Order: C-alpha cells, then sequence, then structure tokens
C-alpha cells in the first residue's frame, strides 16, 4: 500500500 504523510506520499509494502 501507499500511506501519506506530512502532506507527501511513501511507499511501503502493500
Amino acid at each position: 500500500r501507499v500511506r501519506t504523510r506530512k502532506g507527501r506520499r511513501i511507499r511501503i509494502p502493500p
């Protein structure tokens, strides 16, 4: 999946 934080995108596994 691809979550989002600090108005930014991140990648981590599913």
